[PDB]
């Protein structure tokens, strides 16, 4: 058990991405280490998001992490983020919707920071006046095609730059009721959807874009003058600014009348559960950070988007890139943080180059997507269920016809083939994995797949590292979903596995 040791105890650790304000953090800091004599530490690991599930497992890792709200539904799923039960007299300094993003199972679990939402994104001089509605865009995009330019270039191939145009009319990733979202109902394949994804096509088709514009030609075009518009977020300006182009930010193009709904993604700081200095960490954010003045100096480092500290968001929206950062969140939906997102965004993307491709019509390439995210949520469910049922056999408390088909085969598997840490359990799960169907899937290895995941868990639970328990679930729904449910559909699906292992 040499997990349980700690490192750096006497300092305050903090995690923040390489491309965030840090110094300005930093900068922050210095004031708080000179009030306290307790030293910050801001540091910026590459990947930190993917370490932080490893090191935060066995109580380690740092003391606070910035990143995008929906990350850290995972993180509170394996119970490493501290539950926080701010003053009322500081809730009311941020706006409730921020205070939404960062709720994981009815308790707030990280402090929002920083909102941050697509925006329309224009050169001045080429347009002075940019539309308000996607369908005057071909109109727009003639006359600039005459003078060697064009009207709109972004980024087609990630669907988190498309999706605010196909959620217009209707589209929608799970239902969101009150605080929760229902996993049944998925909105990926409806009228609303088909239609903006038709709209999308339609510019392609009328040579308006090209199917193969990434980030990388989007933003390239933009910053040298050749197209008028681009979608992008804040995380963009710096480049914009350091170039010739003079541009403004401004709302979403609407479609059929409706506005755009982007994903809004909220920077919040999560406080580890296992930190030594979690009283230090919520005074550094309550009494140091999210003040006027600590952000100030977080957003003049780079730029935090709108804010979510009303007192501070009123004085950046007198700027209108900032206003209209806040006015397209507000129109748009925040990302949600549950893990059947993960699969929703591979079944989109999909989708979307498929339809852009021509290589699928608009209906098939969203019915495929429907189903896709419908049943990566059963997977999930089926994973859920065999890892509950794998700790129950062993009195291990944990938070039809396919789960009970699967369990007799797993107990099969195992009367017939009869140190872990969280760095060890991922390496070994890698390698397994990887063994089990490097010559190809089969029912039997999928048996054999739930199994060793299975075991691991109860390992985990043996080595008093329970939060390891969710990681292996989430790694297991992750492979699941992205490496194994394509072989599933096309062999029949679940209830081919229940037909030939069921009585």
């Amino acid at each position: 058990l040499y997990f349980q040791g700690k490192i750096e105890e006497g300092k305050l650790v903090i995690w923040i991405n390489g491309d965030k304000g840090y110094n300005g953090l930093a900068e922050v800091g210095k004031k708080f280490e000179k009030d306290t004599g307790i030293k910050v530490t801001v540091e910026h690991p590459d990947k930190l998001e993917e370490k932080f599930p490893q090191v935060a497992a066995t109580g380690d890792g740092p003391d606070i992490i910035f990143w995008a709200h929906d990350r850290f539904g995972g993180y509170a799923q394996s119970g490493l983020l501290a539950e926080i039960t701010p003053a009322a007299a500081f809730q009311d300094k941020l706006y409730p919707f921020t205070w939404d993003a960062v709720r994981y199972n009815g308790k707030l679990i990280a402090y929002p920071i920083a909102v941050e939402a697509l925006s329309l994104i224009y050169n001045k001089d080429l347009l002075p006046n940019p539309p308000k509605t996607w369908e005057e865009i071909p109109a727009l995009d003639k006359e600039l095609k005459a003078k060697g330019k064009s009207a709109l270039m972004f980024n087609l191939q990630e669907p988190y730059f498309t999706w605010p145009l196909i959620a217009a009319d209707g589209g929608y990733a799970f239902k969101y009721a009150a605080g929760k979202y229902d996993i049944k109902d998925v909105g990926v394949d409806n009228a609303g959807a088909k239609a903006g994804l038709t709209f999308l096509v339609d510019l392609i088709k009328n040579k308006h874009m090209n199917a193969d514009t990434d980030y990388s030609i989007a933003e390239a075009a933009f910053n040298k003058g050749e197209t008028a518009m681009t979608i992008n977020g804040p995380w963009a300006w710096s480049n914009i600014d350091t170039s010739a182009v003079n541009y403004g930010v401004t709302v979403l193009p609407t479609f059929k009348g409706q506005p755009s709904k982007p994903f809004v993604g909220v920077l919040s700081a999560g406080i580890n559960a296992a930190s030594p200095n979690k009283e230090l960490a919520k005074e550094f954010l309550e009494n140091y950070l999210l003040t006027d003045e600590g952000l100030e100096a977080v957003n003049k480092d780079k730029p935090l988007g709108a804010v979510a500290l009303k007192s501070y968001e009123e004085e950046l929206a007198k700027d209108p890139r900032i206003a209209a950062t806040m006015e397209n969140a507000q129109k748009g939906e925040i990302m949600p943080n549950i893990p059947q997102m993960s699969a929703f965004w591979y079944a989109v993307r999909t989708a979307v180059i498929n339809a852009a491709s021509g290589r699928q019509t608009v209906d098939e390439a969203l019915k495929d997507a429907q189903t896709a995210a419908r049943a990566a949520a059963d997977n999930r469910e089926i994973v859920m269920k065999y890892i509950h049922y794998k700790l129950s056999q062993r009195g291990y408390e944990w938070d039809e016809v396919v789960h009970l088909t699967l369990r007799q085969a797993g107990d099969d598997f195992s009367r017939r083939y009869r140190h872990l840490t969280p760095f060890t359990a991922r390496g070994r799960f890698a390698t397994v994995v990887e063994e089990l169907f490097r010559d190809g899937v089969n029912w039997g290895r999928i048996v054999a797949f739930f199994e060793f995941g299975g075991v691991m868990c109860v390992e985990s639970v043996n080595r008093e590292m329970s939060p390891l328990v969710d990681n292996i679930a989430l790694w297991m729904t992750e492979y699941l979903n992205r490496h194994l449910h394509t072989w599933i559909q096309d062999n029949g699906g679940w209830d081919a596995f229940v037909e030939l292992y069921g009585p």
